[PDB]
């Protein structure tokens, strides 16, 4: 959405920049990236937002609510119905806030949370083996710069 995407994000990124340590521009550029600019929506079974822009699974672990999606696979001629468990957060501040503990929690992520610039970041993400993408850092560090632009 025209650049509603950071008037709904920016806040709580901020907060969770400052808890974490992580690149302000650099965790909107992931969700802007990876919900595309937010339209990419995670909605409960009676549409309620999820607010889980990173699109992250339940595990045993999480001792939250979920929501519960259903795609499905033409394979051998066969239809199978697959179903996955979706976190469901409390809002944008408890999503951003979760993805960035995890950041925190882990020293293959140390190069992240104390990265001076966004693009820094992305670069010490792209290390870590994040997306596993070996140009992740430049499909970031283009996000980011556009991110900048708009402020
Ligand atoms: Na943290």
């Amino acid at each position: 959405d025209s650049k509603d995407f950071l008037a709904r994000l920016s806040l709580p990124a901020r907060l969770a920049s400052e808890q974490s340590g992580v690149p302000h521009h650099l965790i909107l550029a992931q969700a802007a990236l990876e919900s595309g600019w937010g339209q990419r929506q995670i909605l409960r079974e009676n549409g309620e937002p999820s607010y889980n822009v990173f699109g992250v699974k339940a595990t045993a672990s999480w001792k939250g609510p979920v929501t519960e999606i259903t795609t499905t696979e033409y394979e051998n001629g066969e239809a199978k119905k697959v179903k996955a468990k979706f976190r469901v957060y409390s809002s944008y501040l408890e999503a951003l806030s979760d993805y960035v503990a995890l950041l925190t929690r882990n020293p293959r992520y140390a190069a992240v949370t104390t990265a001076a610039t966004a693009e820094q970041g992305a670069v010490a993400l792209q290390n870590a083996g994040y997306a596993t993408d070996p140009n992740y850092a430049r499909k970031l560090t283009s996000m980011i710069q556009q991110l900048k632009a708009m402020s």
